Order: structure tokens, then C-alpha cells, then sequence
DNA sequence: AACGAAAACGGCCACCACG
DNA sequence: CGTGGTGGCCGTTTTCGTT
């Protein structure tokens, strides 16, 4: 169980992610996705025994948020090298579907070699709606992202990763696939607030947790 | 962080435009942010001791604004040369959506020779209405300005230059990927109301400023 | 400054329009836009001294109003010869925006073997009207009005003369290009309210003047 | 008796107003 | 900002008139 290093979030999942399964966190712009991507960026690297995988991670950006300084506060946060966390987070920019599917051909291989723990996908729907934004180009936009998520589902049986990916909600293929469902929504400031919408082992629940410089960790009144 | 030569301003954003980042400040016309555009365009130029970013800027015309005479007042305020001003100002007027889009293509081979620090969008959503007027045409140029935006962000993560483009209020898009959203509004006379609506480090806050002969500059009462 | 020949406009145009730029007066019908254009047909020719230009007059004509007695009259009111107002004023009917636009390319060569002080063009707004009356044409009457515009800017800033263009009340791209709006509106008998509706330096304010057979001319109850 | 044209009705899309 | 309602425009079908 990767720890999520916000404690109330931890408890919610109880205790962190389950590697080797896809977890969903679908919710509005600025609920802090992209920030909870960078924390657990960072927190995959930490040891087990602190709620790490002891592995490298994946950041494949569509959206251009990725901050390597959000990481280097990360591990300060939890004591990391943030040149070692740097090291061990390859990033790469998907600059459409096809190139976002295509990546993973160079990061199934890739990751045999070293042992990952976290793969991040972030604004995953974001290009299937840029790209493919006519009617008739539906069906063509779901294949792409049934077999992106198929692709998902082998990678992360193959190498017992965690598979992060990002949805903005202005797909219900997904919801077989995904195992957590996790909506976001802001409370004003920056504190927000999570629910869980399914899980056959989760109990619909929610908790608060703030988006801090350091980190994404617990909320604190 | 590039000085807006307003020091109300340059506070109600901690010192200036960070650089490498999208910059989107939407308002009713006549509201100065061209002239805010002008402006910016001289005080790139100045060192970054004064607030500057010591680099060339680039602006690309949509609506016929563009004054020279404008970075030459702007330059002799803060003692700039304005010879040397509209010799490190690129101006190229883009006639459509495809042509603005195009013109990003020169821009990216160009910026690599010389160091930039701005790059002016003025009107940017402005060729969007006029050339995509229908109602099925809508995605089209949706599609197209969220290329044109990722492109923008490319650019921005390239070069380590600002992004400004400015957009007439008579897309729910660019809120993600603009990072701080300025709402202008006219108080009468020529000095203008600015506000933050959305900014994940900068507070909801407003600050008065005026335009001036020679400058976008604080409010003098 | 070219004297409007009111002195209540005098005052609130600070002593005149200012050569080089665009002042447009919108108002509804039979405001004195057509009389205003007249008498200022004739007080351009009249000394700087005495507020004029000493230049000649064009006037391009849309509607049919064009009246050569109006401008003996305004000439036998400021003391000036009717017969060399009339040879100091080049007068031709625009057909059609196309030939609107063509009657500037004339203009153009024109006014570089003779010194001219002001460009009148009467109705300027309804022949975009007249013949481009569909709604999928609009596009390209706003085209043409965009290129006639800038087309006057640049005979403005190549001959220091003053631009004057009519609209009727019964486009949002004039005001930036336009430097002083004025807003006409009838009072009853002869007598009409002039109003300042946006200028970066006149203050919003009114004045009222009258439509006399000599001239346009003060408010005199 | 057949074909073409005109008029009327219905449905869909867009815009405006209200919550 | 989103949803619902109303109005306008376009297309299709039916009926009538003319050849």
C-alpha cells in the first residue's frame, strides 16, 4: 500500500493504494489531481515500512503541470533526496492519444529494467477530447482509451505497479476497470474534500485533506 | 517574475508574471489589457534587478492594437532605448485562427536564436468568433485553440518565457491550463480595477492601477 | 486642432479634433452629423490662427446629402470665399463598399500633391448595411469595414489629417481604432446635446449646439 | 391523369431569461 | 452557469392547378 501521505486519506483507503490495480480520482479542475500526482510521485520512493514501494516513478504529463520542484518539496517534506527523486521519476509529454498510447511501448520495456512502484497519467481524458472532438470520431477516441486502459491493466499486472490516472469532469468503461473511484471537490481555500464513489472492499466515505506546500497531507484547522 | 511597472500590481501578484507559465487576464474591453501588453513589452526588456527578464518580446497582433509609439513611452519611463525596444520586439498580425496558429511555428524556430522572455497574444479568442461564427463549427475551433494553448504551454516549458494572451469578454478550457486568471473592469476616467479570480498560490484579491501616457502604472489619486 | 466652429465643442474637445486621428460621432438621424461634416468642409481651410487647418476638404459621400450651399454658407460665415471652399473640396458618391474602399486608393495619391487637413466620409456605416444585408455575409462586411479602417488610420498618420466617418444609430470594432466617440442626440427645434462617450483623455461631459443656416454653431436661446 | 409548385405544419436548433 | 422554454426557420408533405 503506497501511502498517499495525507493520513486521513491513508485511513479512507485503508492504508494506501493497492499496487497492481487502477485507481480512479475523477473531480472538477483544481481539486488537486495533479497535486496528490506529484506527492505520491515522491512517496512511491519512500520505504515500505514508511507506506512506500521502494520503487521508481512515472510521470507521463498531458496538461503541462508537472513542477519537478512540487517532487523536490515532497521528498524534503518526508526527508527524500530531491535530486534522487528527480532521478528516479522519468518524465515524458504526451502530445496527443496516439503519442500517449505510444509511450507505453517504451515504458513497458523500460520498465523491466528497474523496478517502478507508480505510474501517473495525468489529464489521461484530456487529449481524447482535444483530438477526437467530432461526433463520428467517438467510437475511434473509446477504442483508443479501452485499449490505453487495457494496456494499463497489463502493465500493472505485469510489474505490480500502482496506475494513476486523472480525469477532468466539466467514461463508463472505465468503471469495470478501475477498482477505486475517488471524487474530488473543493472546499474554499485549499482545503478539499474526498469521497468515495466505489469499491467492492471501500465503504462510501469521506475525508478532508489540504494541498500544502510540502505536500498533500492532512487537513489541519 | 517579469514587473508589470504597476507596484500594486507587481504585490497583488508577489513581484510579477512568473515566467514558464500562461498568464490569462480576461476583461471587458477598453478595460488596458493591450495596454497592459503594450507595457510589458519594454519592461521585459529591463534587468532583472528592475523586474525584467532581460529578453526580447514577441507580439502577435489580432485586432490592429499594436503601437510602437506605445513601447517607446514605455521605454523612456523606465530610460529603455526605444529604438532598441522595437528592435527587440518581433510584431507579425495574425488574419485568421490557422494563420495565429501558424505564425507559433516561425516562433518556435525563431526563439531558440535569441533570447525572449514575452510572448503577446492580443485578442487571442477574438479570431475564434470571427472566423468559426456557426454553431456546428464550435468543436472545430475549440480544437484548434486547445492545440494553439498546448502549444503556448510548450513553448513557455521551452523557453522559460511568459505567456500573455488576452481575451474579450462581451473558454472553461484554458482554466486549467492558465495558471493565474486576472478579471479587469474599468473604473472611470482611465484607472482600472484588477482582481484575481483563480490562483492556487495567489489569494482572491484586487488592486487598483491606472494607464498612463507613459505607462501601465499605480493609481494616483 | 480643427475648430468645429461651436465653441461649446470647441471647449469640449479641449480646441478641436486632433489632426492625425480618427474621431467618430455616432448619433441617431438628423443629430447634425451631415451639417457638422459640412461645416467643417470649410473651416479646415480657414488660418490656424482662426482654428483651422489650412488644408483642403474631401468628402465621400454615401446618402446623397452633399450640399455645396452649405459650404458657401459656412464660407460667407467665417469671411471665406465660397468659390475656392468649393475648388478646395473634392467631392465624390460612393456606390457600394467595394467602391467606397476604391475611392481611396485615389484619395491616397491625391493627397500627397495637395495639402488636405480633413477626410469626410457620410454614412460611412450604410453601405455595409445596403449591400451586405445577409446574415452568412457578415463576416465580410466587417472585413471590408476592418480594411477601411486601418486604411484611414494609415492615411491619417501619412498626411496629419483629420478623419471623420458618420454613423447612423437606428460596430464594437471602431472603438479601439477610433480615438474619440461622440454621441449625438436630438433636442427639439434645431438645437442638439453632444456627448462624450469614451476618450482616454476628454472627460465624459456634454455640450449643446445648434444647426444654424450658417454654420454649425453655438446654442444661442 | 400526371407533374410541378406553393403553402402549411411540424420539428429542431438557438437564444434568452430565470433560478 | 446551467437548464428550460419559446420563437423562428427550414424541410417535407399534401393539395390544387395546369398542361
Amino acid at each position: 500500500q503506497i501511502t498517499t501521505g495525507s493520513k486521513e486519506l491513508d485511513k479512507l483507503l485503508q492504508g494506501g493504494i493497492e499496487t497492481g490495480s487502477i485507481t480512479e480520482m475523477f473531480g472538477e479542475f483544481r481539486t488537486g489531481k495533479t497535486q496528490i500526482c506529484h506527492t505520491l510521485a515522491v512517496t512511491c520512493q519512500l520505504p515500505i515500512d514508511r507506506g512506500g514501494g521502494e520503487g521508481k516513478a512515472m510521470y507521463i504529463d498531458t496538461e503541462g503541470t508537472f513542477r519537478p520542484e512540487r517532487l523536490l518539496a515532497v521528498a524534503e517534506r518526508y526527508g527524500l533526496s530531491g535530486s534522487d527523486v528527480l532521478d528516479n521519476v522519468a518524465y515524458a509529454r504526451a502530445f496527443n492519444t496516439d503519442h500517449q498510447t505510444q509511450l507505453l511501448y517504451q515504458a513497458s520495456a523500460m520498465m523491466v529494467e528497474s523496478r517502478y512502484a507508480l505510474l501517473i497519467v495525468d489529464s489521461a481524458t484530456a487529449l481524447y477530447r482535444t483530438d477526437y472532438s467530432g461526433r463520428g470520431e467517438l467510437s475511434a477516441r473509446q477504442m483508443h482509451l479501452a485499449r490505453f486502459l487495457r494496456m494499463l491493466l497489463r502493465l500493472a499486472d505485469e510489474f505490480g505497479v500502482a496506475v494513476v490516472i486523472t480525469n477532468q469532469v466539466v467514461g463508463n468503461i472505465i468503471a469495470h476497470a478501475s477498482t477505486t473511484r475517488l471524487y474530488l471537490r473543493k472546499g474554499r481555500g485549499e482545503t478539499r474534500i474526498c469521497k468515495i464513489y466505489d469499491s467492492p472492499c471501500l465503504p462510501e466515505a469521506e475525508a478532508m485533506f489540504a494541498i500544502n506546500a510540502d505536500g498533500v497531507g492532512d487537513a489541519k484547522d
